């Protein structure tokens, strides 16, 4: 399919059986999940963004079907206001950018 | 082009005769560059992004080249580690999602 910019490019998600709404990011270089629990060990890991720096919490080796496709990576959990898939699931899947 | 994510997405820009490299984010609504000189008047604007909010000088019909592709629109320019390219440009240069 081919995702267009006029508006947020939200695609479903399915973390674990539940359907979450998330943000094709290709600025992200990883993805991050919003405040939950998910199953293993994490690692404390200090990501920055915009405003300035979170504590996040990450999971190596989970798996989202990012709109119908299975796809495998780390996943980093903390309080972020919208679930952003970043490069590393996106490539996955084989998304590309066009213009 | 046709881009693909397995490495951070930069292009060239050309804004106010000068070459610099600018990240092509599909998860930023706005294009904010680097703390940088740029002509005319100024608004203030604010923004937010993962870790917070920050404030940013946005100026308006701001002639930019993104990889030959020429676009005006609004710049915001902020205390910003990488220049990005936000939605409201990457429409202009007719940039899109596939997969
Ligand atoms: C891995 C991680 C998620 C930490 N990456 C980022 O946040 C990067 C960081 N770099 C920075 C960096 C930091 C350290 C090293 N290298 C690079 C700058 C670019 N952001 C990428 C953005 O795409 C992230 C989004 C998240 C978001 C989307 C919608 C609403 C809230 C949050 C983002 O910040 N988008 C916002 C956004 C962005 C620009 C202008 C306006 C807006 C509003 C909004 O669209």
């Amino acid at each position: 399919p081919q995702i267009t910019l006029w508006q947020r490019p939200l695609v479903t998600i399915k973390i674990g059986g539940q359907l979450k709404e998330a943000l094709l990011d290709t600025g992200a270089d990883d993805t991050v999940l919003e405040e939950m629990s998910l199953p293993g060990r994490w690692k404390p890991k200090m990501i920055g963004g915009i405003g300035g720096f979170i504590k996040v919490r990450q999971y190596d080796q989970i798996l989202i079907e990012i709109c119908g496709h299975k796809a495998i990576g780390t996943v980093l959990v903390g309080p972020t206001p919208v679930n952003i898939i970043g490069r590393n699931l996106l490539t996955q899947i084989g998304c590309t950018l066009n213009f």
